């Protein structure tokens, strides 16, 4: 990622959004902008709330999404304006329709301009729409997810990430984490039951991608191996890099 302190970024608290919806995404001194979202399909709702922490109204309130170059492709957003005039202390919300075409990488810009006591203000924080909001989890037997497993033949289609844990390895805050991810969490599949197994598709406009993952932690070691077999690679690449900052 981008260099330096990210401290008052436009990613500051992105991470905490890739395994839940809801919750504070962005607070200065006179703006928190909090999220609620909900997906299916390759389709999702974002709400977004403004709320105007001063006793002062703000004026030419205007959110706008950008979403770079390739991005614009691959993800389709389509909102309507919001009311400009944001009383103090009020909340304004504005409604997010998306549409994911392709797999993604990047991730859409919301930049918010506004007048407030005359001056110019402009924040810019980036907006956890994701890959994996688009996945349907996929219950299976576990005979079902080995002749799966053994169906990969493509090497680019697997990807592996061997990383020092972030976090306490608490075992149920790692099964909040798999089931806020997307995929399923299947139990009695890897013999060795300290171990994780998820399965699920990620759901595209032009194309449904067949994941199953593995995450083998290792407590000694303070470590994690987790692999990722999907249909497509750059689907496996994404996947892993976004599980793997979780953990």
């Amino acid at each position: 990622g981008s260099p330096g302190i990210r401290l008052g970024s436009s990613e500051d608290n992105f991470a905490r959004f890739v395994c839940k919806n809801n919750g504070v995404l962005f607070e200065n001194q006179l703006l928190q902008i909090g999220l609620k979202s909900e997906f299916r399909q390759n389709l999702g709702r974002m709400f977004i709330f403004y709320g105007n922490k001063t006793s002062t109204q703000f004026l030419n309130f205007t959110p706008t999404l950008i979403c770079a170059d390739d991005l614009q492709t691959n993800l389709n957003l389509q909102t309507k304006p919001v009311d400009p005039t944001v009383d103090g202390g009020a909340q304004v919300q504005q409604v997010v329709n998306i549409e994911c075409i392709s797999d993604f990488t990047e991730a859409p810009v919301l930049n918010i301009q506004f007048r407030y006591g005359g001056t110019f203000q402009n924040v810019s924080v980036k907006l956890p729409i994701t890959l994996n909001k688009f996945f349907q989890p996929t219950e299976m037997a576990s005979q079902d997810f080995f002749q799966r497993w053994k169906q990969l033949s493509n090497p680019q289609q697997e990807v592996q990430n061997i990383f020092k844990a972030k976090h306490p390895m608490d075992t149920e805050i790692t099964k909040a984490k798999i089931i806020g991810f997307g995929s399923a969490l299947l139990e009695e599949v890897d013999p060795n039951p300290a171990n994780f197994v998820g399965a699920g598709i990620i759901h595209t406009k032009t194309t449904q991608i067949g994941c199953l993952l593995r995450l083998e932690p290792n407590l000694q070691a303070q470590m994690y191996r987790l692999t990722l077999r999907t249909s497509k690679d750059t689907v496996s690449q994404r996947l892993c890099e976004l599980l793997s900052e979780q953990f």
